[PDB]
């Protein structure tokens, strides 16, 4: 039931999207911050220091490069987004980044999860201590994946017609309500006019 | 389910008799082929008088099995040497397979044929595949062997694979167990290790 | 004085080009055959068998994909060209392919050499047993590289205004005359109308 | 005369080493901190906040894995070390990490530089906007490389018989005295008994 960090990607009747939600046991003093073309996961005021005791807690979790949205549970968000910007198809951007960066070297060998979507295709990947897998997101249905328990894409009837909605949904909505220790959430949505960002706190 | 033609098939794992990797060609338009054991490897080559086939299709001849030290590599194409070499030059199994599938990619033919592969040694085993919809490399479950093919069965599938010798294993993936049902069997090869070392073997239809 | 296989890439007053030329001691029974969008290095009639005794002799030495031309001394030619086709900048297409394929496992640990060019940039790389290097081709001057001896880019006042010209030059022209054991050659040229292929025999 | 971040690697009469030195114009409020099996570049007390305005200033510069020492100017220090730890040869570890992570997306397209050394070989590599290069370190002589100006290996008569010496030298000694804006320095030395770490401030 505690899935750790969760991300979602796909298309529904209202447009394309990516959603991210932090779930933590020992580092709840965090929030999401919208900056130019990106959403970062940072410590809340007075906890800046946390970053220096654990290197996997702060990072951009959503990057927007052109017509492409990138979402991941770590710094690989920039590694992948940079490859997209510099010209590289989605699948390889994810694969090359997950292969090189690998699972996180902590207590639980925490997988690095990620996904990216543009006007044509979307891909979702994950790298664990037991494997690496990058796959196409089925057009007929959005999907989500997490660091713990749900280590492989799972379909989700994800309704949302705005980044606000998406971000709230992965936080407290639908089936995500049953996953524990929700901290902060974020998302990007594109109804065809471009990517818009939004956050959502508990 | 309607299709029983899986194309090229490979299997890997450990049973009560030891470790192994098996491979079997299945073709519709290039049956003029067989497996030839050479030093530390098994190649898939045209049969005499068909040497020419290789120049009309670059995906029909390749080492399908490579042995490097305590490690056995198996695949449906030239990546067999790309992976084997990385293992030889020092690279863990998962990465070796993954870096090689990522670079080489699915085969650029009529059916965007996936590149499949697997490798095993004294400690772990990893199986992987690269298609036009993805790339996947995963640890082979210790409690059960598994197999994968270019068509239909594009993700690992468990198999009660019995055999206690390369001869046995190569025969099994060719005509035994559930592999019987997969059509157009051409040639087969395999590598087995009972703890003494890797031994190769071929099997014709 | 025997550089093995040699390739050249760059631009001159007449257009963009890539050139290739095989140089062999023990496998001269070879020629270059133009096919759709590519030039392959194959055994001469009655030698089809050679390929089974050495896996590094037959291969497409030039691939044209869109506005981009790819040239190498091996099968990586297709690895790199596919990544360009599927969308991947030139530097990475060459780098990823060279890193993964590595030097050829023969008597001389023969390096894998490659280059790619389009209307904007051009890159040349090589992978040996002592390293890996991929670099931008200097706009103000073509350059060449070979499997042996000249294992790093070298400038070349390369004149030619057609594939025919280019293929003949790298084979018997300029400084390439002094490099021994010339077997067959090939080249692609682009004067602004598209890529055109041409072979040249001794 | 400002080479940015500089690293050195090689063997001398006293043993094997890797040295690192930060040089900065706009972020001198930094020091090096030894922690388990590694040395990190971090903000000085009261500047924790800098980490959030620039994602390229805090990182482990040195990582020790077994008989191998890794040094770099970025997070790729862990990317490379982890691959080495998980079983990967030095050349590929550096090449796969530099290919995936790329030059740093800042004002100067700052290259990612790196090097690794164990009881047998040593390799140094760099990734820029113009290329990628990874090469074996010449056994008969140590070499150093930087982000700016000296973007290619360069020989250095690097004398030192202890991490303290090594660290001091890349900071204020020899030819490094002439490189400007020294902030902090660090190094790992191995005289055959194992890898020892040390830092040095201005």
């Amino acid at each position: 039931m505690y899935l750790g960090r969760i991300l979602a990607v796909g298309r529904n009747s209202n447009g394309s999207f990516v959603a991210y939600r932090v779930s933590s046991r020992s580092f709840p003093n965090r929030t999401t911050s919208i900056q130019e073309e990106r959403v970062a996961v940072v410590p809340v005021e007075g906890h800046e220091r946390d970053v220096f005791r654990n290197p996997y807690i702060a990072y951009n979790c959503i990057r927007i490069v052109g017509d492409t949205a990138v979402v991941s549970n770590g710094s690989h968000t920039d590694t992948i987004a940079d490859k997209v910007a510099l010209g590289m198809n989605l699948r390889d951007a994810i694969g090359l980044s997950l292969l090189a960066m690998d699972y996180e070297k902590d207590e639980l060998n925490t997988p690095r999860i990620a996904a990216a979507i543009n006007g044509s295709e979307a891909f979702i990947g994950i790298v664990t201590a037991d494997g690496l897998m990058v796959s196409r997101v089925p057009e007929e249905t959005p999907v989500y994946i997490s660091t713990y328990e749900q280590t492989e894409p799972a379909a989700t009837e994800f309704k949302a017609g705005s980044p606000e909605e998406a971000a709230e949904f992965i936080l407290k909505g639908g089936e995500f309500a049953a996953f524990t220790h929700p901290v902060t959430a974020a998302a990007a949505f594109n109804d065809g006019e471009g990517w818009n960002l939004a956050t959502r706190e508990m």
